[PDB]
């Protein structure tokens, strides 16, 4: 929902990204549908499990999965878009996550010299 680049100091940069609360819930909801298909209660048909039960058992873990996925997925799209190239492994600095609310986080890294002449 929002991508901002900042210069920290020297070759240092910081990419701040906001993921829409809506994008999160939509992803959580769809991954839960996929999880349901892998679940088998007793000897009953696989995928035959109440949604509310799937939510109770896997809801939190799926939410953790979606946020991590979106955090890196969006960061990578962002640096491609902004044509910014990190030196080494960037540092993720998560913001405070609040259920049913937009999520903001930052990624810090140094840029580097391209081959010249």
């Amino acid at each position: 929902m929002q991508v901002s680049v900042e210069t920290t100091q020297g070759l240092g940069r910081r990419v701040t990204i906001t993921i829409a609360a809506d994008s999160i819930e939509t992803a959580v909801k769809s991954e839960l549908v996929n999880v349901a298909k892998k679940v088998r209660i007793d000897g009953l048909r696989k995928g035959k499990v109440p949604m509310n039960i799937v939510a109770q058992r896997y809801g939190a873990s799926v939410r953790q999965d979606v946020l991590g996925d979106l955090m890196s997925r969006n960061f990578i799209d962002a640096i491609i878009k902004e044509k910014i190239n990190p030196a080494g492994a960037p540092t993720y600095v998560p913001g405070e996550y609040k259920l049913g609310e937009d999520f903001t986080y930052s990624v810090e890294f140094e840029v580097y010299p391209e081959v010249e002449l």
